[PDB]
């Protein structure tokens, strides 16, 4: 009850900022998360003995892949933490609990391959789930861990609060399938401008949480340039591996994934920012004004990639 987590001053200050980088020390990331849960949710939200056991089981089930790893899980959680703190009163007690956990769990047991690569490989998980493949696998894994003895961090909730929080988390994790982002934003877009967006409409909240998750999941583009620049190497390390494996199946990969075509990256990142990230954070800022900082950083980094092409770095 009385065992606050505290952080070094720089971390304690910098963590409340959208563009915070959790840093290269694996060993602090668990404490960082618990810090965020206590300030986001309450020191009463979860039994600490239990939370710690869940955190470490969840860490154990992210794999050693260049990008879709434990560092990604916590990065995404922090970005959600930042959004909840800047929109304090808009979100229910359970929405605060379930969302941070969803973010922590959103990529459980990712292998570094896209849904497309499961289908073309004919991986068993593509047999089992025909769309949002990995994402239903990550939700599947989150319930597996939640059901291990001593890991039910949600046990103090009623039967029905429990059914709501798992249902928040499921949609939350499906929402991170970028295949669904495009329709979800276009629907939120029409609803904000026609002016029918109603946050008391639960099908509306669902979409808005869906956008937040896309925004959190994309937040390596909302960092200081030197972070965004270096994280790009990791996402691209996975892409080129997947390309290598597409080549092995007798399939030319999209250039984005072809390591013979690195020259084409700065242009590929241009497309990405314009088609995906700028729109994501635009629509999110229009809905949740305090989240503007994420749009500014995104824009900044777009500018930096233009600069890369112009020979200027
Ligand atoms: C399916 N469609 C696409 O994936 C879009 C695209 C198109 C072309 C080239 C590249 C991409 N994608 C990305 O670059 C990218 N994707 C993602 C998530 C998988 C969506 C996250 C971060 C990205 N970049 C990134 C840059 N810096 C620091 N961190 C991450
Ligand atoms: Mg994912
Ligand atoms: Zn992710």
């Amino acid at each position: 009850g009385l065992m606050q987590f505290t952080l070094p001053v720089r971390l304690c200050k910098e963590i409340e900022l959208f563009h915070f980088d959790i840093g290269p020390f694996e060993n602090m990331w668990p404490g960082i998360f618990v810090y965020m849960v206590h300030r986001s949710c309450g020191t009463s939200c979860f039994e600490l003995e239990k939370l710690c056991r869940f955190i470490m089981s969840v860490k154990k089930n992210y794999r050693r892949v260049p990008y879709h790893n434990w560092k990604h899980a916590v990065t995404v959680a922090h970005c959600m933490y930042a959004i909840l703190q800047n929109n304090h009163t808009l979100f229910t007690d359970l929405e605060r609990k379930g969302l941070l956990i969803a973010c922590l769990c959103h990529d459980l047991d990712h292998r570094g391959f896209s849904n497309s690569y499961l289908q073309k490989f004919d991986h068993p998980l593509a047999a089992l789930y025909s769309t949002s493949t990995m994402e239903q696998h990550h939700f599947s894994q989150t319930v597996s861990i939640l059901q291990l003895e001593g890991h039910n961090i949600f046990s103090t909730l009623s039967s029905s609060e429990y059914e709501q929080v798992l249902e928040i988390i499921r949609k939350a994790i499906i929402a991170t399938d970028l295949a669904l982002y495009f329709g979800n934003r276009k629907q939120l877009e029409e609803m904000y401008q026609t002016g029918s967006l109603n946050l008391n409409n639960q099908s509306h909240r669902d979409r808005v949480i869906g956008l937040m998750m896309t925004a959190c999941d994309l937040c390596s583009v909302t960092k200081l340039w030197p972070v965004t620049k270096l994280t790009a190497n990791d996402i691209y390390a996975e892409f080129w591996a997947e390309g290598d494996e597409m080549k092995k199946l007798g399939i030319q990969p999209i250039p984005m994934m072809d390591r013979d075509k690195k020259d084409e990256v700065p242009q590929g990142q241009l497309g990405f920012y314009n088609a995906v990230a700028i729109p994501c954070y635009t629509t999110l800022t229009q809905i949740l004004p305090p989240t503007e900082p994420l749009l500014k950083a995104c824009r900044d980094n777009l500018s930096q990639w233009e600069k890369v092409i112009r020979g200027e770095e």
